[PDB]
């Protein structure tokens, strides 16, 4: 199968879970094209895969506040064909804040709201992705089976 790995990050935590994710489908037989989101354009963007995997890391306080590479497409989410689309969410962030990984939730809202079909509850990472690398791993794997 093809999948579809996008990721907005800005110290480079969520890039590198993208990347432990992108390595996992590919030993497994997948092809997968990894692409930091301030390279894509919505339009069509999901169009030829049946896997779309979307990462995001969280800014932000009071309210939700994705990483701004992310928040065009976030913001043409009902562009990129995600209708039907087997999607699954991941993202970085710190638990003190009062919305730990808030972004993976209000992506996964959003696709869940556009007819996509969330094939797994989205990755949580809590701090450094690098002590969870079992995890992004267990995860990905857990992402492969059910699709
Ligand atoms: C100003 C500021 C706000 C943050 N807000 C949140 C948050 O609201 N929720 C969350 O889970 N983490 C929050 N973080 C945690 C960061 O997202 C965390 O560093 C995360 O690993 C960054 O992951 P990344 O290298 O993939 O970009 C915040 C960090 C800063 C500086």
């Amino acid at each position: 199968p093809k999948a579809l790995i996008v990721y907005g990050s800005t110290t480079g935590n969520t890039e590198y879970t993208a990347e432990t994710i992108a390595r996992e489908l590919a030993d497994a037989g997948y092809e997968v094209d990894s692409r930091d989101a301030a390279s894509v354009e919505a339009g069509g963007l999901f169009e030829g895969f049946d896997l779309v995997l979307l990462g995001c890391s969280t800014w932000g306080d009071d309210s939700i506040e994705l990483q701004d590479d992310f928040i065009p497409l976030f913001d043409s989410l009902e562009e990129t064909g995600a209708q039907g689309r087997k999607v699954a969410c991941f993202g970085c962030g710190e638990s003190s804040y009062e919305y730990f990984c808030g972004a993976v939730d209000a992506i996964e809202e959003k696709l869940k709201n556009l007819g996509a079909e969330i094939v797994q509850d989205g990755l949580r990472i809590d701090g450094d992705p690098r002590a969870a690398r079992d995890d992004i791993v267990g995860w990905a794997h857990d992402v492969r089976g059910a699709i």
